């Protein structure tokens, strides 16, 4: 029992067969313009739950019994499929069958004494024929659709049930463009596919079939026209041969370019702090020139492949015709026979004009296949590697050796370990040890060469690299968990969060944002704790949980959560920590270097042994939403989208292409006429020659024809260049200029949408449609032109006929127009689903939540499909509306020839009927190709979107520049300052009102949450000031271009990003500097050794965003990338989180060094480092408390004093 079901299935045979059901929703869409909510509900087989699961079960089969085809695979939509083939035979013989009855009409009409009954008899049997070849043809083109659909489903199924499977080795082959890539355009070919597979015979058939036809007409002559063409087919073999290669590369290049603009997306802030976005701004173009210079040749093929079908059966013709005379001398020579000889010719273009189309999707599938293929054959990480024993220790590891890729050589070499059931366990050692590694092992996510590894009872874990969802901060602590009132609050206050659910606009159920970006870094980790800690599960793996919250809060959850008398005093948790404070509390503390367990124990016992570890411990001990979904234009596309797009082609192809369009059907209609002319001349003795003579100029004609076809398919294919080149350069500058609020609003999907699939479909359909519009359009003129100058009084016909088609057309168009934006609007959140979960696979992996993660994707799939079927539905029921009004004006111009056979104009009246079918079917053709360019312009509307946006400041200003060495002395004075993040919201900053002096080592210090990273991110004017203002040396900043402000002052942000490319790349993009400079910087950071030691030494393949090393390595990468550039203003916020302490002290001493004459701002939650500087600023919410001298804010005994006694500095 469903609310709104699909009219299909209650819908009578009548009804089913003339698309009757659909009318309701036509009308309703053209009062006022559709909705998302009014449409049906999909069919029980049309469902993701019941398409896709038959599918991957043939995979499991088929797969399980080897090499793995995927065609064979492709038989789970054969059986729906098969139907196609009929309804296509019974057409193709009613479509060979209608010119047979209009032949015995046109004969009857023309003999006078025929008898009254014969007459109306044939226009009876004609009207008839075309209304079944119209109902049988629709019933196909249905199916062929349906089939399509459901292929689409079930791609982007498989895809997502395979990406959360896949091995990490196999992640880094197949990156996130590949996948992406994937589930939008690999799907889009195979559907395109899913219509022309059925004329690979149905084309055959009508070439042999209209081919015995001539045998039966002229005899053994129409060899030579068979010798011809199969002569022919090598060119096109090769030609498609040398395409494949073209597509693959095409791809690559695609995938490149989706896999790039992925990493920009990704860490935008980072781009945007250190004015980068031009340099990637540069590579995104290189990749983009690369896959349109392909893209180019692959036309180039297409046109030649065009040219050689359009002038086959004229050079068909003329080896006929030379075959008679060269051999039959004796016999024939005839003059009327060459009129329906080429009457019979002239229909073998209709299945040869179809083929080069037919010959691009095959080869565009068949690289799709082959792609899809590749990747769901990839090794999939086995579960079964693990013990999982149900609910004698709690894990053991016995000689247990794992590698994060098979070939490489294994990162933890032959660790041995044992936990009993409910022990506090801490990991310890160097950066880059493999500590989050040995709880990747844990997890399964890591391949193990050899050992034994069990773990007893549930895990839950805590991942180093905090990852939130875009749901309501409640909905993340649950993790689609029942809600427990108790025990919910129990767990909020224990991870210290109801000071944070205060300062939140919305209390509890705020928009959390895309991945938390609204949070500061203590909250999204506190957040990802409280979930794990929610979950209840029987063993707890925390990546270091206590880094980015200050000691008071760290204090607290340790006392309340972890520690043993919190709530998981019960459970076995084995925590990764980098803090000393806590050691003493464990039961055992595992020491690691270099992959191998250096020694175990307790504090005390690892004291006794006098070792490494020893001696490392005395050194140092209603509700506000923010993201706004996509929504539709609402009324007709403007002239402007149109107007924008022809702009990008340009004024000299345009006069071109109209120009070859002219002369190629100007030559269209000289053959037409010419030959009619010829037709009603007497076979006198005279005029032997002649036909010999005027059929060479038919040929003539018919190579004119061929040359200009090729022509202006080359002309438009240049100018879709052109326009689609154009158009991508306008979106990536205007994404590029936008600010960073644009991006905390704006979701993922939303992005890669627009750059993955409205390119791919401006890229490749918009020419192709314009290409058949233009013919059709110059199809009605060419007819109309005729009509009104051989009939001078048939002027009052054609206004009539076209008015009603006009008005049919303005109908229709109006609702399909908007169930494409409602589909293309839709498909928004198919993508954003994808990017979320791709990220937080080890998440999802480690509580076992993939099922509801499947289920929710196949719920996003679902509605796309419900935009995306009235569409097909609506297509057919037009289609069939036009071709029935057509069928009834052929009956009339038929029965008003029978009537007035011989009453007047006998010979005028004859031919009315001929020329009455061909202006009704382009007239036909008209509608259809305007409605499909309306609906396909939709594209570069979406693209055209974000020029009416909101932008950044100028980035050059050119006039108010400042010097050169403008940072002469670093005095950064704020007067009144004040942010606010955005509009509606409370200030976050307040009355700020500080004095930072030339060369000065100022420290910051606060609570989580008081508005330390927010008054950096302040300062490079990432958001631009409320009130008062900022000024850096003498010169007022929010004046200057910020490009002139942003590379004379650098960060270290608080989240270390890094971009898929080369190591070297990351710490310089532009490419400025020498190797020497690099060598020096990367002995300065201390990677050195580790950077020194690898197989490729700086051109090491970063990739996925820097997942190939570790979090502690992409710190020291971040602080190489701002020692390299040496200004004369540096701010540190929090640079040493997640690092060792030895570490710490190290990077610090260089900042010491390197920074001693440039003035220095740093934020820390580690006091220890803030007592050397010279002034330190302390703030609580939003305003400057106590600050001065660290020996001052000491003496007064204030708020600082509270700070240095829980770090343990008093
Ligand atoms: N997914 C991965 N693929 C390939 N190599 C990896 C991967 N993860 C880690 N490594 C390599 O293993 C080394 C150390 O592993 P790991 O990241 O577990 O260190 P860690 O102890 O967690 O360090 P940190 O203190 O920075 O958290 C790194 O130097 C890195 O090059
Ligand atoms: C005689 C005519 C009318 C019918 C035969 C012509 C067509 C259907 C034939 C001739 C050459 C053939 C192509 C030759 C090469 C390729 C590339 C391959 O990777 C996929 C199949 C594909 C694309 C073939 C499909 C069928 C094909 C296009
Ligand atoms: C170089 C050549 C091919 C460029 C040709 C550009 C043509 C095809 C463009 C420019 C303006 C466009 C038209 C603008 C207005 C309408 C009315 C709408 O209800 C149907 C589409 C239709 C009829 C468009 C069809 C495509 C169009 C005619
Ligand atoms: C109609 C008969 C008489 C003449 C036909 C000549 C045609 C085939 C010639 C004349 C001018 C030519 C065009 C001139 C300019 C360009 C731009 C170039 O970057 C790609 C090829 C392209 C698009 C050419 C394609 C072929 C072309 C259209
Ligand atoms: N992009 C944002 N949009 C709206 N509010 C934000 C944003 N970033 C941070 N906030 C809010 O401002 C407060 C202070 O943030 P911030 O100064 O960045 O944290 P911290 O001082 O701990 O580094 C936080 O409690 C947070 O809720
Ligand atoms: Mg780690
Ligand atoms: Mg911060």
């Amino acid at each position: 029992n469903d609310p709104n079901p699909c009219p299909e299935s209650s819908a009578s045979f009548l009804s089913r067969i003339t698309f009757w059901w659909i009318t309701g929703m036509m009308v309703q869409g053209y009062r006022q313009p559709l909705e998302s909510t009014d449409l049906w509900s999909l069919n029980k087989e049309d469902t993701s739950e019941q398409v896709v699961p038959v599918l991957v079960k043939n995979w499991k089969k088929e797969c399980a019994k080897s090499p793995s085809l995927f065609k064979v695979l492709y038989k789970t939509f054969g059986p729906y499929f098969l139907m196609s083939f009929l309804f296509k035979a019974v057409h193709d013989l009613m479509m060979f069958a209608g010119p047979e009855i209009l032949k015995l009409l046109i004969n009857f009409v023309n003999d006078k004494k025929a008898p009254e009954w014969q007459g109306y008899f044939y226009t009876a049997l004609l009207f008839i024929s075309a209304c079944l070849q119209t109902l049988v043809l629709h019933q196909y083109f249905h199916i062929c659709f349906v089939s399509g659909m459901r292929i689409k489903t079930a791609v982007i199924g498989a895809v997502y049930r395979k990406a959360l499977v896949i091995t990490n080795a196999a992640r880094k082959s197949s990156t996130v463009g590949e996948i992406v890539n994937l589930m939008s355009v690999d799907a889009q070919r195979f559907m395109d596919l899913a219509t022309y597979i059925n004329m690979i015979w149905s084309a055959p058939l009508q070439v042999i079939l209209a081919l015995y036809l001539l045998w039966l007409n002229l005899g053994p002559s129409v060899l030579a026209g068979v010798a011809v063409m199969v002569l022919m087919v090598p060119l096109n073999a090769v030609m498609a041969m040398k395409t494949k290669t073209y597509q693959v590369a095409h791809m690559k290049s695609k995938d490149n370019r989706i896999k790039l603009m992925n990493e920009i997306l990704n860490g935008i802030k980072v781009l945007k702090l250190y004015a980068w976005e031009l340099a990637f701004k540069d590579k995104v173009l290189a990749i983009r020139q690369e896959e349109l210079k392909v893209l180019k040749k692959s036309a180039y093929l297409a046109a030649v492949g065009t040219f050689t079908w359009v002038c086959t059966p004229f050079l068909v013709a003329l080896s006929t015709f030379a075959v008679y005379v060269t051999v039959d001398e004796n016999n024939i020579l005839d003059a009327q026979k060459a009129f329906v000889s080429l009457a019979l010719f002239n229909i073998l273009r209709f299945p040869l004009n179809i083929l080069p189309m037919v010959i691009s999707s095959i080869v565009q599938a068949s690289v799709s296949l082959k792609r899809l293929r590749v990747f769901l054959s990839h090794e999939d990480l086995d579960p079964d590697s693990i013990q999982r024993r149900p609910i004698t220790n709690s894990i053991t590891v016995k000689n247990a050796t794992f590698t994060w890729a098979r070939n490489d050589p294994p990162t933890l070499h032959g660790i041995t370990f044992s936990v009993p059931e409910g022990s506090l366990v801490a990991v310890v050692g160097q950066v880059g040890c493999g500590k989050s590694s040995l709880l990747s092992a844990l997890l399964a996510e890591m391949d193990k060469v050899e050992g034994h590894v069990t773990v007893k009872g549930s895990v839950a874990y805590v991942p180093q690299q905090a990852w939130i969802q875009n749901i309501s901060l409640r909905e993340n602590i649950l993790f689609g968990r029942q809600l427990q009132e108790r025990y919910y609050k129990a767990v909020v206050e224990a991870c210290a969060l109801l000071p944070d659910l205060e300062i939140l606009p919305s209390g509890d159920r705020t928009e959390i944002g895309e991945k938390g970006v609204n949070l500061s870094g203590g909250q999204k980790q506190r957040v990802s704790l409280a979930r794990a800690v929610y979950c209840d599960s029987d063993v707890y793996l925390l990546d270091d949980p206590l880094s980015a919250v200050d000691a008071h809060v760290g204090k607290h959850i340790f006392e309340n959560v972890i520690g043993p008398k919190g709530l998981l005093k019960n459970k076995t948790r084995l925590l990764v920590t980098h803090a000393i404070s806590y050691l003493p509390q464990m039961d055992v503390i595992i020491v690691m270097s270099g992959g191998k367990i250096s020694e175990m124990g307790s504090y005390q016992e690892l004291l006794a042994r006098d070792g490494a570890f020893a001696e490392f411990l005395r050194t140092y001990a209603e509700t506000w939403k923010l993201v706004e979904a996509d929504k539709a234009q609402t009324g007709q596309v403007k002239l402007s989208v149109y107007w924008d797009y022809m702009k990008a082609i340009g004024l000299f192809i345009s006069f071109l292409s109209i120009f070859l369009f002219l002369c190629n059907h100007v030559a269209s209609l000289v053959s037409n006429y010419w030959l009619s002319l010829w037709t009603d001349d007497p076979i006198v003795n005279g005029t032997q020659e002649h036909t010999q003579v005027r059929l060479s100029v038919y040929g003539a004609l018919g190579i004119s024809q061929g040359i200009t076809v090729f022509g202006y398919s080359m002309a438009v294919s240049i100018g879709g260049i052109f326009a689609s080149r154009r158009l991508h350069l306008d979106l990536l500058h205007n994404v590029l200029r936008s600010p960073i609020s644009f991006f905390e609003r704006t979701p993922s999907g939303n992005l890669v949408n627009r750059f993955s699939k409205e390119l791919d479909t401006v890229d490749s359909m918009i020419p192709q449609v314009i290409k058949m519009f233009m013919g059709s359009l110059f199809n009605v003129i060419g007819a109309c032109i005729i009509i009104l100058l051989a009939t001078p009084m048939a002027a009052v016909i054609i206004p009539p006929l076209g008015l009603i088609y006009f008005f049919v057309q303005r109908f229709y168009v109006a609702s399909s127009r908007q169930l494409k934006r409602l589909e293309s609007v839709s498909r928004s959140p198919v993508y954003s689903h994808f990017n979320e979960t791709l990220l937080g696979v080890s998440v999802i992996r480690a509580f076992e939540e993939q099922e509801r993660f499947i289920r929710q994707s196949d719920l996003k799939v679902d509605e796309n499909q419900k935009a995306y079927y009235p569409s097909i539905v609506a297509n057919r029921w037009l289609a069939v509306r036009l071709e029935c009004v057509g069928n009834c004006i052929v009956l009339f111009a038929s029965l008003f020839a029978v009537i007035s056979r011989h009453s007047l104009s006998a010979g005028l009246v004859g031919l009315s009927v001929s020329y009455s079918l061909q202006v009704t079917t382009y007239l036909n053709w008209l509608v259809r190709m305007s409605s499909e360019m309306e609906t396909n312009i939709v594209a570069v509307e979406r693209l055209k979107e974000y020029s009416e946006t909101e932008k950044e400041a100028p980035w050059q200003i050119q006039d108010m520049a400042p010097p050169k060495d403008w940072p002469q002395v670093g005095r950064v004075e704020f007067r009144d300052y004040g942010l606010r993040y955005r509009e509606d919201l409370d200030l976050v900053l307040k009355h700020i009102n500080v004095t930072i002096d030339g060369g000065e080592k100022v420290g910051i210090v606060g609570r989580t949450g008081a508005g330390k990273s927010s008054l950096t991110l302040g300062l490079f004017r990432i958001k631009e000031s409320a009130e008062g203002e900022i000024i850096i040396d003498d010169i007022n900043i929010a004046k200057i271009g910020l490009h002139d402000l942003r590379f004379k002052i650098t960060i270290i942000p608080q989240d270390p990003v890094l971009f898929s490319g080369s190591l070297r790349m990351n710490l310089d993009p532009f490419s400025q500097y020498s190797d020497e400079e690099v060598w020096t910087s990367l002995e300065l950071a201390h990677l050195k050794g580790f950077v020194s030691a690898l197989p490729d030494k700086l051109n090491h393949e970063c990739a996925e965003g820097g997942e190939n090393l570790s979090v502690g390595q992409r710190q020291l990468v971040c602080l190489a990338r701002a020692l390299l550039r040496k200004t004369k203003i540096l701010v540190l916020d929090e640079a040493t989180a997640a690092v060792d302490l030895e570490t710490d002290d190290l990077i610090q001493s260089t900042i010491r060094t390197q920074f001693d004459d440039c003035t220095v701002l740093t934020i820390a939650h580690r006091l220890n480092t803030i007592m050397d500087y010279t002034r330190v600023i302390v703030l609580d919410k939003g305003e400057i408390q106590e600050w001065g001298s660290p020996s001052d804010l000491l003496q007064q005994r204030g708020l600082f004093y509270s700070m240095a006694k829980d770090s343990g500095l008093v």
